[PDB]
C-alpha cells in the first residue's frame, strides 16, 4: 500500500521534471520524506526547489536556520511561507 503510493512517487520523480519538495517547520528536514526523496533522485539538488510551510510558529531565528541552510544546499534555494 505505502510501498505502492513510494512507487508511484518515484517513478514521477525520476525523469527530469522540476521537482517542487515542501516540509513543515515542525519536522526536522532530515526527517521529511520529501526532501529525502528529492535527494534520492537529485544528489546535486539542481533540478528541485524547497518550501518550508507552517513556519508562522517559529522564532525568526528558526526562519533563518530553516530558510538558509547549508546543510543541505541546492540551487533555486529555499522559500518560507505560511499558507491558512
Amino acid at each position: 500500500l505505502k510501498r505502492k503510493i513510494t512507487e508511484l512517487c518515484d517513478k514521477y520523480i525520476r525523469g527530469p521534471n522540476i521537482i517542487l519538495a515542501i516540509s513543515a517547520a515542525d519536522t526536522d528536514l532530515a526527517n521529511s520524506t520529501a526532501l529525502q526523496a528529492s535527494r534520492r533522485v537529485d544528489p546535486r539538488g539542481e533540478r528541485t526547489i524547497g518550501v518550508i510551510t507552517k513556519m508562522d510558529l517559529v522564532e525568526p531565528e528558526k526562519g533563518a536556520a530553516i530558510l538558509s541552510d547549508r546543510q543541505y544546499p541546492l540551487k533555486l534555494g529555499y522559500v518560507g511561507v505560511i499558507s491558512k
